């Protein structure tokens, strides 16, 4: 099996409508991935090999592991902290390239050539089926995460009860010790006056 | 205040292609809903009013509550293996009717009069956007539960650390008490020797 990530993007040439990007890989995005773009009517598909990823990461002076982290933020929709990414696609040449905006820099991150799919309806139906499967998967993870929260709250409740009983036993013992010291002081007086 | 449910269905006339049924309503399903059917290329939409739902329950001689329960299982994917529902759609008439299947028989539960949407791509894009909105909301619900789980683990660690500190103090106090009772044993014996 593999892993996917379906994301919304807005093309620079078409800011009015929303496009959808589907990226799928095997174990890591670093070993290559298939990328599919659709507008709800047509679909375009491309493949990026591991060699192309290592080469594009080398055309720019950039550690390869760090470059994959930029692909994940750009193509897998993980760039929340005030990052600006742009996506460009010509439906006449099928050339897709994306850039990263900093301070009017807009430097190129990567690019690939897509191809118009002859069965867009089947690709779109497959995309909707994964979203529905991902919704059912994520609903069970909500219930499991809520159950883990209640299990931890009961473990915290037990830990607080045990700490309170621990304090109670410490109080009793230092009271016992202080009372024994008074008995010792009394017996030392009994010994002192028996002489 | 609108709710929505998107389900995978298979039409009787097209078993090899998966269709999608989008049901949206406002207050309750009983008060009327909107149907959208798509195959990834085309889209058909229609509306069912509260009066038509009540009329369909009357046509089947059952109380509206039990009929709406059947609507919920057939149209909102609220059915298990004990309930089987089939779906029929003719692209020429745009007439959609669904049935319940028991043993070797089937009977009508309801129907919609759909119409082909002239801009299905916008309908399909809006449907996918909703699924991605729902995925993001469930993602935050996991992160909120995981965070509340971490908050409970921090309270436990503090209580465990506090208890362990008091546990070592208890042992120190117990050793002090045992030392005092040993002196208490010696002094009580020397007291009896001074008495004798």
């Amino acid at each position: 099996s593999g892993e996917r990530k379906i994301s919304r993007i807005h093309l620079v040439s078409e800011p009015s409508i929303t496009h959808f990007l589907q990226v799928s890989w095997e174990k890591t995005l670093e070993s290559g991935f298939v990328i599919t773009l659709t507008d709800g009517h047509s679909a375009w598909t491309g493949t990026v090999s591991e060699s192309e990823i290592s080469q594009e990461a080398d055309d720019m002076a950039m550690e390869k592991g760090k470059y994959v982290g930029e692909l994940r933020k750009a193509l897998l929709s993980g760039a929340g902290p005030a990052d600006v990414y742009t996506f460009n696609f010509s439906k006449e040449s099928c050339y897709f390239f994306f850039e990263k905006n900093l301070k009017d820099v807009s430097f190129r991150l990567g690019s690939f050539n897509l191809e118009k799919v002859e069965n867009p309806a089947e690709v779109i139906r497959e995309l909707i089926c994964y979203c529905l499967d991902d919704l059912s998967q994520l609903q069970t993870e909500v219930e499991e995460a809520v159950q883990e929260c209640r299990n931890a709250e009961e473990k915290a409740k037990k830990a607080i009860t045990d700490a309170a009983m621990m304090a109670e036993e410490l109080k009793k013992e230092q009271d016992t010790s202080a009372h024994l010291e008074r008995m010792k002081k009394n017996m030392e007086q009994t010994i002192k006056d028996l002489q």
